[PDB]
């Protein structure tokens, strides 16, 4: 399936995808491109839309 995060920086916002067979391996791939690109938050998961949200 795939999954999309959405990121609501202080100073970088927009969003990405990545293909995952579920959500908790989209977690893991997701945290790493956040932690590569300087952000820092709190997670939130739709299972409805299959959207990862992380707001700083």
């Amino acid at each position: 399936m795939q999954y999309k995060l959405v990121i609501n920086g202080k100073t970088l916002k927009g969003e990405t995808t990545t293909k995952a067979v579920d959500a908790e391996t989209a977690e893991k791939a997701f945290k790493q491109y956040a932690n590569d690109n300087g952000v820092d938050g709190v997670w939130t998961y739709d299972d409805a839309t299959k959207t990862f949200t992380v707001t700083e």
